[PDB]
C-alpha cells in the first residue's frame, strides 16, 4: 500500500474510460456500413440511430451519478471502484463481440454507468488518501491530465487498426490494459449540494457556456464520418486521423491560455473561445478533401480550450465567494454540463441530419455559440 | 489610363475628407469667442444621404466626370465659405454645401473605379487604396487645423485647402476631361429593384452597422472621460488617435487579403472584432486602457470597409446589369447613417440611459449581425 498506487490507478482507469469514449467513434459507422455491403448513400437512413445510440452513456450517466455518493459513504470507496473496472472490461468485451446494432447500446450504457463509478470513486480515494492540502492539487492535475493523453490516441488508433489487424483487436487490448487496473487495486490499503449550486445565474451562466462551447465537438463525432464517406471519399483510416488536431490543438491551447488568461480577463478569454467555436464550425462544412479539415478543427479544438481554461477557475471563485466549497464542487459543476452536452447534442443532431441537410447544423451550432458569445460579460467582477 | 483614374479618385477623396476633420479643432472654439454646435457637425451627413438617390440614377445619363468637377467645384466653393464667413447661419450652410460635394465625389469616383477595373481582385485593391486616401484624410485634417489655427488663424487653412482644391481641380481637368455628356450605353437597374435583393441588403447593413458603432463612439467619448476619468483636454483628440491609425493599416493591408481569406469570412471577422472593442470600451479607468480597443475598433471597421465595398460590385455583375452607380449610391447611404444618427442623439441617449449600456447595445448588435454574413460566401448567378 502506497499513496502513489491510487495515483496510478485513477490515471489508467481514466484513460482506459476516455479511450474506449474516443475509439467508438470509426468503428460503428464504419461497422454498419460493412454489414449492409466509394460506396451507396443510404447511411441518412440510419443516421438518426447511430445518433441516438451516442446519448445512452451521457443519459445514463445523468442518471446514475446523484446515487453514487451516499453510496460512497456507506460502504467506502474502494468496493464502488472495483465494480468500474467490471462493468468496463464487460463494456469493452461486449463491443468486440457484437455483431448487431442491440449489443452496442448496452455496451454504450454499460460504459455510462461504470464511468460515473470510476470517476466519483477514484476522486474520493485521491482524496482520502492525500491529505496535504498542496499535494491534492498536484494529485488532482495528475489525474485530470490523464483524460487528454488518453483523448489524444484515443479517436485515431480505432480506424487505424481496424482496416489492419481486425475489429476486435482494439477492443481487446482496452480490455487487457483494463485487467492491468483491478489487478494494482487488489493491493491496496460537506456543504452547498450540487442542486443548489445550480440556482443561482452566475453558475448557470458559465455551466451553459462550457456546455454549448463542447457541444460543437460533441455533435462532431457521429457525423462527421459519415459525411466523410459520403462525400470526400476518403480510406477508413483516416476518419479517426481527421481528428487529431481537435486534440493536439486542444492541449496547446488549454497549456497557453492557463498560462495567460489572468493577465487580460477571464471572461475576455472565453468570449473569444466562443467566437472563435462559432467560427470553426461554419467553416467546417465548406471542405472538399480530408487536408480542409486540418484548420476548422485545430480553430474548434483552440477555442474550446480557451473556455475549458477560462471558465473552471471563475466557477471554483464563485462557489468560494458565495458558498462553502469543497474539493470536488468544481467537478460536479463541470461533469453536468459534459454529461448535457453529450445527452443533447447527438439526439437531435441526427433528426436534424436526417430533415435538413449537414452544413446547416454546423451553421446552427454556431449561430449558438455566437449568440450565446456575448453573455459572458455577467462573470466580470461578480458579487 | 485605368492607373490615373485612381489618383484622381485618391485626391478627391483626401480633400473632402480633410475638410471634415478641420472643422472640429476651429468651430467650437470660435463660436464663445453644446445640442448647438453637435447639429451642426450632423448637417452633411442629413444633407448628404437625401441627395444620394438623386445622384446614382444621374450617372447613366450624364457619365462619371461632370458629377465629380461639380463635387470639386462646390467644395471650392465651401472651403471658400467657410474661409469669410463669420456667424453661426453663415456656417451652417456651408457644410450643407460640403455634403453635396462629398455624396457626388464619393458616388461617381467609386463607380469609375468600378467600372475602369474589371476583374474582382484588381478592383478590391483599388477600392482598398482610395479607403486609405480617405483614411489618411481624416488622420492629417485635425492637428493641421488645430496647428494652424493656434499659430497663424481662422483663415489660414480654408484657404490652403481652396489651393489644394484649385491644384486638384486642374489635375481633373487634364486626366478626366469633363466637358461633354456620354450617356453608357447600358441602362442599369433602378434603385427600387436593387434594395429587393438580400445580399445587397445584407452587405449596406453590415456597413452601416460597424459605422454606426464608431461614429456612435466619436462624440460620447470626452464627456465621459471628463465625467470619470479627470484627464485635461490635450488628451482628448489624442485618445481617437488610435482608432484612424489602425484604419488606415487596415485599410490598406486587408484590400489585398480579402480576396485570399475570403471576403464573407473577413467581414464576419471585423463585425466580432468591432463589437468586441467596443464592448471592453467603456471598463477602462484611465486614457492608457482605450488605446487596445480603439485600435482594435479601426482594424475592425477597415475589415469590414475593404471587404464589403467591392462586393457590391461583384453581386451587381453576377446578377444583375454592369452599372455601379446606384448600388454605390446605397453603400455612401449605410456609410453616412452613422455620423447623421450619432453626433445629433448622442448626448440625449447618453443622458437618456447611460454611455456603458450604449456601448453594450452597440456591440451586442454587431456581434448577433455578424453570422448573417455567411450569406455571401455564393450567391446565386441570374439565368442565362
Ligand atoms: C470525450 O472527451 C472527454 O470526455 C474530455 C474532452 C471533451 C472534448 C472533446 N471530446 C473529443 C472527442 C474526440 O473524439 C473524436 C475528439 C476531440 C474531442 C474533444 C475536444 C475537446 N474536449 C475537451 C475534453 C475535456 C475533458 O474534461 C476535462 O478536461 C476536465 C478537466 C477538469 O479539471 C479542470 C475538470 O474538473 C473541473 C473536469 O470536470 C468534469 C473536466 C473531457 O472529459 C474528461
Ligand atoms: C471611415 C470610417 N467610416 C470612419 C472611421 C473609421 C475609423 C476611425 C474613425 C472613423
Amino acid at each position: 500500500a502506497s499513496r502513489q498506487l491510487v495515483l496510478v490507478v485513477v490515471f489508467v482507469a481514466l484513460l482506459l474510460d476516455n479511450m474506449l469514449f474516443t475509439v467508438v467513434v470509426p468503428i460503428v459507422p464504419t461497422f454498419l456500413y460493412d454489414m449492409e455491403f466509394q460506396g451507396t448513400g443510404f447511411l441518412e437512413e440510419e443516421i438518426t440511430r447511430v445518433g441516438v445510440l451516442f446519448a445512452s452513456k451521457a443519459v445514463m450517466q445523468l442518471l446514475v451519478n446523484p446515487f453514487v455518493g451516499p453510496l460512497t459513504n456507506r460502504i467506502g470507496y474502494h468496493i464502488p471502484m472495483f465494480a468500474g473496472f467490471v462493468i468496463m472490461f464487460l463494456s469493452t468485451v461486449m463491443f468486440a463481440f457484437s455483431g448487431t446494432y442491440t449489443l452496442l447500446f448496452v455496451a454504450r450504457t454499460l460504459q455510462g454507468i461504470g464511468s460515473s463509478f470510476s470517476s466519483v470513486a477514484g476522486l474520493g480515494m485521491l482524496a482520502s488518501v492525500y491529505t496535504d492540502d498542496h499535494e491534492r492539487g498536484r494529485a488532482m492535475g495528475t489525474a485530470l491530465g490523464g483524460l487528454a493523453l488518453g483523448l489524444l490516441v484515443g479517436a485515431p488508433f480505432g480506424s487505424v487498426m481496424y482496416e489492419f489487424v481486425g475489429k476486435s483487436a482494439p477492443f481487446l487490448i482496452l480490455a487487457f490494459l483494463a485487467l492491468l487496473d483491478g489487478a494494482l487495486q487488489l493491493c491496496i490499503l460537506k456543504g452547498t449540494p450540487l442542486f443548489m449550486l445550480l440556482k443561482d445565474p452566475y453558475i448557470l451562466v458559465a455551466a451553459g457556456s462550457i456546455c454549448f462551447a463542447n457541444m460543437g465537438v460533441a455533435i462532431l463525432e457521429p457525423t462527421l464520418p459519415i459525411w466523410m464517406m459520403q462525400t470526400m471519399c476518403s480510406p477508413k483510416w483516416q476518419l479517426g486521423l481527421a481528428f487529431l488536431p481537435a486534440s493536439v490543438s486542444y492541449l496547446i491551447g488549454t497549456n497557453l491560455f492557463g498560462v495567460l488568461a489572468n493577465k487580460m480577463g477571464r471572461w475576455l478569454c472565453s468570449l473569444i473561445g466562443m467566437l472563435v467555436v462559432g467560427t470553426s464550425l461554419l467553416c467546417v462544412p465548406l471542405a472538399h478533401n480530408i487536408f480542409g479539415l486540418i484548420g476548422p478543427n485545430a480553430g474548434l479544438g483552440l477555442a474550446i480550450g480557451m473556455v475549458d481554461s477560462s471558465m473552471m477557475p471563475i466557477m471554483g471563485h464563485l462557489v468560494d465567494l458565495r458558498h462553502t466549497s469543497v474539493y470536488g464542487s468544481v467537478y460536479a459543476i463541470a461533469d453536468v454540463a459534459f454529461c448535457m452536452g453529450f445527452a443533447i447534442g447527438p439526439s437531435t443532431g441526427g433528426a436534424i441530419v436526417k430533415a435538413i441537410g449537414f452544413p446547416w447544423l454546423m451553421v446552427i451550432t454556431g449561430v449558438i455559440n455566437i449568440v450565446y458569445a456575448p453573455l459572458c460579460y455577467y462573470l466580470r467582477s461578480p458579487p
